[PDB]
This record gives structure tokens, C-alpha cells and sequence, in this order.
């Protein structure tokens, strides 16, 4: 068995190897890398996004989002108040003013030390979750706008034919801005490219691992393990290197930065925060492999996590049992 540690991989494509997305997809898993939950993939040298990004400024932040959280350092939930519209231009400014901006540290190691001792303290503002993508319609390898569909996967696995369409996702992060334990929806992968700007620290569970960090959570925060039975589908809940450590749960962290992929694997539960200013772009994505991933995965029907029109199909096909209840969660 490859990788039986489940370390988190780093993977360095020629640009021969960097046409074929679904190829080397397969091959990474190949390699062992999906145990992990998360990998990293260096483009060639010779690649590039876009020309420049000294056209960003005008995008709209509709609705950015202020992370509140409560708890403790290393074990806290975060809830999300809706602030007025900023352009990427007023957000970056906001970013790097005193009262948001990175502080002084030795390191990447001293700068998470101190993310997880002060983020409670703090409430940083996150431009999350925009439509959109900042690849140039001209890239032709891993542009996150034109990756085949996961509706397009699941018929040509399973010949159903189904409506909803797949589109990415801009992130604009400030230091200490932070995305909570969660696994995609429907168990999906996700890539992220990290476009400009200051560094994400991700940390991640195995696939083969993940209800352990499930039983850890109910444990944690356990009047939400009491409202949902897939609580973490509410994306609220962070815990900390040490607790884990503490607790036995096995995971791996690593630093993404500008101009590097990351890919998350069905079931691969994952959490981090910005270091800084910066944007990425993220989508889901589906593989063959994924498809008995999607038909096990957990779901909320409490009301809190709403997601995607696109998802109703998945569940409707992939899991008619559950339909009727997921969908009045929804409704
Ligand atoms: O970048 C972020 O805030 C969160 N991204 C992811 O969870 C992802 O790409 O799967
Ligand atoms: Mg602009
Ligand atoms: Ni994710
Ligand atoms: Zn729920």
C-alpha cells in the first residue's frame, strides 16, 4: 500500500505532465497521495494563472464576513456577521491596517503559535465563497473554470443525466481568517489555487481517520452534536494542533503559498487560516473514486449547513433514502 502513513504529499508535474487534469489526478492517488486527505502540486515552471493581478482592485465583496468566535484557544466555534460591501481594494487596505495586519514573527512555526494562542481574541473579516475566477480564459492547463463537471462525471459513471452546473470560488483572507473542520460537500474534492498574496496554513485528517475526528468533536462541542448528527456540515467548529495531539487524532499540517494548488480528497477533513492578505480560488471537483464517497457521505437535515442548488441532484441520485429529509432541511 502506498503512503501508509498518510503523509501529505508534494507533487512537482512537468508541464508534459500538467495537460491531462484527470490524469494526473490518477496519478497522484497512484502514489498514495489521497491518503493524506490533502497534497500539494508545485505547477511547472512555465505555467502561469494570469499575466498579472494589478487589475483586482474592482471586484465586489458583497458580503464579507466577520468570524466571531467563542470557546476557548484551542477548541472554539466561529459565527459569521455580514458586514457591508467592500471593493478587493478597500479590503486589502483593511487587511493591512494596524488593527488587521500580520504581526511580526520570526517564522511560519511562531506565526502559528500565535495564531492559535490570539485568534479567539480577534475577529478577522473574511471575503469568502464569491462566484468567480481569476484564471485567464487563455490558461489552458489547471484552470479551475474548466474542469469537467460533477454532473458530467456522474453520467458518464452512471448514465444519469442531471441538471446543475459546477463553478469556482474566490477567497479574499486577512491574517488569522479561518476556515473550520469540515469535509466537502457531499464528500467531494476540492482544489485550490492560492493566486497572490500571503500564505494558508491547512491542517488535515486521513480519509481512513475521519470519524475518529468526528468522535472527537461530538466530545468537543457536544450541545451541537446533540442539534445534528453531521454538525460539522455547519463549518463552525475549529480544534487546535494541541487538542488533537492531545486527544489522539491523527493529522498533518502544511503551508500553501502563492502560486501552489492544494487538492483535498473525498472524506479529507480539513481546517486552517490566512496568514495575511491574499485570494485564492477553489472548486469542487469529482473522480470515478468518488462516487462511492458521495454515496456514504453524512448530511445535515437540521437547517444550518443550505448549500448548493447542485447538490439536490447528488442526494436525490446518490441517496434516495435520505432525500425527503435533507431536502426539508433545506426547506
Ligand atoms: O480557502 C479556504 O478558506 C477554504 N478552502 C477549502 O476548504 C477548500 O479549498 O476546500
Ligand atoms: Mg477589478
Ligand atoms: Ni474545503
Ligand atoms: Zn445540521
Amino acid at each position: 500500500a502506498q503512503n501508509p502513513n498518510c503523509n501529505i504529499m508534494i507533487f512537482h508535474p512537468t508541464k508534459e505532465e500538467f495537460n491531462d487534469f484527470d490524469k494526473y489526478i490518477a496519478y497522484m492517488e497512484s502514489q498514495g497521495a489521497h491518503r493524506a486527505g490533502l497534497a500539494k502540486i508545485i505547477p511547472p515552471k512555465e505555467w502561469k494563472a494570469r499575466e498579472t493581478y494589478d487589475n483586482i482592485s474592482e471586484i465586489l465583496i458583497a458580503t464579507p464576513l466577520q468570524q466571531v468566535a467563542s470557546g476557548r484557544a484551542g477548541v472554539f466555534t466561529q459565527y459569521h456577521k455580514k458586514k457591508k460591501a467592500m471593493t478587493v481594494g478597500e479590503y486589502r487596505h483593511l487587511a493591512n491596517s494596524k488593527k488587521y495586519q500580520t504581526p511580526p514573527h520570526q517564522n511560519f512555526e511562531d506565526l502559528e503559535r500565535k495564531y492559535w494562542k490570539n485568534r479567539i481574541y480577534n475577529s478577522p473579516i473574511y471575503g469568502a465563497d464569491i462566484s468567480g475566477s481569476l484564471f485567464d480564459e487563455n490558461t489552458k492547463q489547471w484552470n479551475l473554470g474548466h474542469l469537467g463537471t460533477i454532473q458530467d462525471l456522474l453520467e458518464k459513471e452512471c448514465g444519469v443525466v442531471i441538471e446543475g452546473v459546477n463553478t469556482p470560488y474566490l477567497y479574499f483572507g486577512m491574517w488569522k481568517t479561518t476556515f473550520a473542520w469540515h469535509t466537502e460537500d457531499m464528500d467531494l474534492y476540492s482544489i485550490n489555487y492560492l493566486h497572490l498574496g500571503e500564505p494558508k496554513t491547512w491542517y488535515v485528517v486521513p480519509p481512513e481517520h475521519g470519524q475518529r475526528l468526528e468522535r472527537l468533536a461530538r466530545e468537543l462541542f457536544p450541545g451541537s452534536s446533540r442539534g445534528c448528527g453531521a454538525f460539522l456540515r455547519h463549518k463552525v467548529a475549529l480544534i487546535s494542533p494541541t487538542v488533537l495531539k492531545e486527544n489522539g487524532i491523527p493529522f498533518n499540517r502544511i503551508t500553501q503559498e502563492a502560486g501552489e494548488f492544494m487538492v483535498t480528497f473525498p472524506y479529507g477533513y480539513h481546517a486552517g487560516f490566512n496568514h495575511g492578505f491574499n485570494c485564492a480560488e477553489a472548486i469542487n471537483f469529482a473522480t470515478p473514486r468518488w462516487i462511492d464517497y458521495g454515496k456514504m457521505a453524512s448530511q445535515c437535515s437540521c437547517g444550518e449547513a443550505r448549500v448548493t442548488f447542485s447538490m439536490d441532484a447528488f442526494v436525490r441520485i446518490l441517496q434516495p433514502e435520505r432525500y425527503d429529509l435533507w431536502k426539508r432541511g433545506q426547506d
